[PDB]
């Protein structure tokens, strides 16, 4: 056994509270280095004739990465209080891990050797809004949906789809085309809109706002705001608006000010200035957002910018009810703005969905206290590794899966906002290199994967394009001119997705095949239901074995509805190339 | 190299700001596995081609405890923001780690392979107010350190110190006679008083608190706890009161009344009652501390008791201006609690120092919106261990301070409250088993190490007792029975460590010495000064070899005053039974 490979801290992914009197307890080692792994357990105060009355517990592999074998527990303390440790078996060898480091058999005349959780508290619980955990997003790019006004569309607008957009073109994009298409998308499926800014700003994105009370012109106004939103509410769609705190734009009033008047600006504090009077030449001399000129930062810690955005926070939310936050950079914002964030917010409604735009790990604004998710970026890293650009393995895929998921506790991954594919890259089909049969995967195993859903505008049609502006394309209506495979096939799995919960609420772990190279097989299970799948990653027709106890097991093919049982020579399933399949298993 | 044993994440002890400006990072690896770690850091919008602009720095070995290496870079970020990675050689074998695996090549297209540090915040800074850093506290138990006033002393108030100490006894301890001794403390060296429980309570100890708003009657009254507080401050002396806040006493009002009423008391849900009317028989059916039903425990997620406790932390605060609050069993309380407590007590006196009473690790309340440091207890027992019980090597010593010290950020080390025993401990000179050269170094050790240490009452003039209720016996004031060879070494410690910068705020290393046994070197370096410490942990004499480069080196025993240059002919300290010697180091 490598003591060096044992690892264990009390707190974030490795200890964590999942309900009022449950926790959950993660022990991490050399891959394939410990056959089994049972955590010992007591509470601090519970001595009998002078020794310490504790119990074992033997702990679950749950998947496995690179490196690590990951271990999990769950337990609940008699009286809410547990000192513990790990007793790691390999062999006739022992080894007992603990706070006081390792040991050969378990010490008892003092409780200070063991890892220790206090107490559990259900005001220091995580907890996201539960409804976003069964809601399949929808992103949209106003600027370009569909022009349903044609009145306050920006001038120069050019024609619908006429060219390619340029960082700086317009096509009249707007909220009443949001609202006038909402029909083909409660037909999709869709349950959630988000929406990029969508305040007073010049440019063809917004992230450089001008007015945060403010709806812009071209897109509608405040009546337009709150028609959209409250007719989506009657079809069912939650609607998330993104928040642009960590700057602002260059035609901010307030930056507008100190531009003009200097350090005696009553509003001079309100950014991050180097020094009077401001300049933009050689390079600013105050810190903008990368190094862009018009996006001056913000100084979230003056209390009155904080005061400001607070509010700004809680206006849309309180005057429109919308549903959600998409904090645009939220990272580059101090943790204690983000506190008082969530503490405003989920005063005013409980259930909004605050989402940070974090693009890696960020175990430290997700401990309940902050953000209730992040956009999961590492998840569209390794998902397109694999099923578009083929770069990695199906194992590496499986242990970078396992690695991202058990670097979190289970309570944060559940509520994750799983994307393929924003404003800020190329597109998926493009990403496959044209392949549509390559997306039909994507879509499959972000639509099987546990979490909270988002799909770019148009990916569901197969619309093209590289990165930034590429992939901001005017929507694509005209039918001679979208995918309707895809269409189907996205429609098709949303619903798979409803129907079974262990798709959007259940644990996953992969199965190995000889061959992990091309075949991945995993599977999901809520604690009941339990869906399988199987994909054939590869150009070729292939017969892959399908490992499963055959004594009470029925599968249902989920595409077909078919049936059938298992038997003492597992089923063999065949798939043509980049085939698919998911089964319902039932044991009887 | 083994990429098991080597690890980093973005948060915490391995990743934190020291300041506005510069920023700290680690990275462990197997104990000799790596020979040199490079940073490979920039910013992360800084492009050229289609590579990321990055900068390599060298990691200096810190120290490294009993499986791992660890390493250290200080970084200053151009305009705050930080993505970075680390390149591992061993023999100029390279190897990148990454928060996306290792690599045998730097990932150059992509900032996304790295680890991230988003923005250096001043407002997240975790801060602990500067003045402790200097201080040296002396824990005092009321009950029993003198009568200043026999007339406030409980009727069977046994003869001062001429029994021992039992659960219930009461010796007449005040807060007059605390008064009336601060000369000896002042002399001592003593710049900073804790006192234990001191509000109105019915045992000695008073940790069943009956009225948090008022000072028990046989310790004195709120008069006197203004003089105490009073001189003290006039002769430079911070006090720092008891907070019993998890639990109230049996006596308290509030819970009076659950248990007259019951079910009807508004009060019911002050507390953690599972079922009415309370009760005690088999066990309590009220949560309690351990199993005492004399203390059941508090709901601070009740928004009364909160705000009650709360106005007990800024009532004696605002009345009297304590200069901090040691939170008995702070780590049974919920975070949400300590989060507002210490915006409350911050707000009030930014330089009060909230210590919490936490017996283990406790990264989660040390991040800077908690608390500003914790009871080390892990150090009381690495230190025990060596020098008192003899029951490890210094080799290992070594790697248990190590290890309690790279499990946390520096600037957090700074702020520790390191005691050697305390009201619930036995007395350090018994663990001893009676020899005094062995308390001689563990003070030593102590007064030596970073932080805030704090002797406790008797332990420099040698009290003697087991485990509580023993370690709790009468201050002895007649200087017959008291050890002056150890007053005076305790006294010459507190002024050497008030003279060097480095005793105090410095950094450590322990040097491999000859005989890894009981021989140990380490030395206190804060960039300027040096101070080297050599001891002999044996009971025979022994000519220990000084580890240092002959050249412009001038040594100063600190001791003796005593001074000489190092040269291959002078390098060789001669100690007897636990001898000891500390030099300051000179670097012409
Ligand atoms: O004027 C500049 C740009 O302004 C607008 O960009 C927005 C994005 O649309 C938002 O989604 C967001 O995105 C940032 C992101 O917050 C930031 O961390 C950074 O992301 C890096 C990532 O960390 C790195 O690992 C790698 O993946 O590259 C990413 C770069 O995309 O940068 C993102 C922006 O690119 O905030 C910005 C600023 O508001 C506008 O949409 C753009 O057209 C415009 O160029
Ligand atoms: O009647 C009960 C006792 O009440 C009083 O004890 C106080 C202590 O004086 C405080 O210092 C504190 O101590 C707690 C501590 O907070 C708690 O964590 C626990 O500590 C254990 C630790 O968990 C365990 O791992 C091991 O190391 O031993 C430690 C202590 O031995 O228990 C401590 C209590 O001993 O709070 C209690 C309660 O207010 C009173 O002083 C005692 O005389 C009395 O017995």
């Amino acid at each position: 056994m490598r003591k060096e490979a044992i690892y264990h801290r009390p707190a974030d992914n490795f200890a964590y509270a999942y309900d009022s009197e449950t926790l959950h307890l993660r022990l991490r080692t050399k891959k394939d280095d410990i056959d089994r792994v049972e955590l010992l357990h007591g509470d601090p105060y519970d001595w009998q004739n002078g020794a310490w009355q504790f119990q074992m517990m033997p702990m679950r592999k749950t998947g496995s990465d690179e490196l690590f074998d990951y271990w999990f527990a769950e337990v609940k303390p008699p009286y809410r209080r547990l000192r513990y440790g790990f007793v790691l078996y390999s062999g006739e060898e022992k080894l007992v891990y603990t706070e006081k480091g390792f040991y050969f058999e378990v010490p008892t005349d003092d409780t200070a050797y063991y890892f220790c959780f206090p107490f559990l508290h259900r005001v220091d619980l995580f907890e996201a809004p539960d409804w976003v955990k069964d809601t399949v997003w929808y992103q949209i790019f106003p600027e370009r949906f569909a022009n349903g006004n044609p009145s306050i569309s920006p001038e120069g607008s050019r024609p619908w789809g006429s060219e390619d957009p340029t960082p700086t073109s317009f096509f009249g994009g707007d909220l009443q085309g949001i609202i006038d298409h909402l029909d083909y998308l409660v037909d999709l499926g869709i349950t959630g809109i988000y929406l990029t800014p969508i305040f007073r700003s010049p440019s063809n994105h917004k992230y450089d706002t001008a007015d945060y009370f403010e709806v812009d012109p071209h897109f509608g106004d405040k009546e337009t705001l709150k028609t959209l939103i409250d007719r989506c509410h009657e079809k069912g769609i939650r609607v998330m608006l993104d928040a642009v705190f960590n700057h602002c734009g260059y035609e901010f009033a307030p930056f507008q000010d100190v531009w003009k008047n200097g350090e005696s600006s009553k509003y001079k504090d309100w950014f991050h200035i180097h020094e009077f009077p401001l300049q933009t030449e050689p390079r600013p001399n105050y810190d903008t957002f990368a190094f862009v000129p018009q996006m001056p930062k913000l100084n979230t810690a003056n209390p009155e910018v904080k005061r400001y955005l607070l509010d700004v926070a809680t206006y849309w939310i309180r005057e429109f009810d919308i549903d959600g936050w998409r904090l645009d950079v939220a990272n580059e914002i101090d943790h204690e703005f983000w506190r008082e964030f969530r503490q405003e917010v989920k005063a005013l409604k409980p259930d909004v969905y605050i989402l940070g735009q974090i693009w890696h790990d960020a175990m430290p604004w997700l401990r309940g206290d902050q953000f209730d998710a992040v956009m999961n970026y590492p998840f569209t890293d390794g998902v397109l590794r694999f099923f578009a650009k083929e770069e990695i393995s199906a194992r590496q895929f499986a242990n970078q899966m396992m690695h991202v998921l058990h670097s979190y506790p289970n309570n944060v991954n559940e509520a994750a906002f799983n994307l393929l594919g924003s404003h800020d890259t190329s597109r998926i089909l493009t990403v496959c290199g044209g392949d549509i049969r390559k997306v039909k995967l994507l879509f499959l195993f972000q639509l099987t994967f546990t979490g909270s859903p988002c799909i770019y505008y148009g990916d569901e049609i197969g619309m093209t394009g590289g990165n930034d502006p590429e992939c901001r394309k005017c929507m694509v209506w005209d039918p001679m001119q979208q995918n309707k495979e895809l269409h189907q096939h996205v429609k098709q799995l949303i619903a798979l997705r409803k129907q079974y919960r262990s798709l959007r609420r259940g644990e996953i772990s992969f199965l190995h095949a000889d061959d992990e190279m091309n075949y991945l097989i995993y599977k999901k299970t809520d604690g009941d239901e339990t869906v399988l799948v199987i994909i054939n990653r590869s150009d070729q027709k292939a017969d892959i074995p399908i490992p499963l106890d055959a004594r009470g097991t029925w599968l249902v093919n989920l595409l077909t509805g078919e049936r059938f049982a298992a038997e003492a020579e597992t089923l063999c399933t065949s798939l043509p190339p980049y085939g698919f399949v998911l089964y319902a298993i039932e044991h009887w």
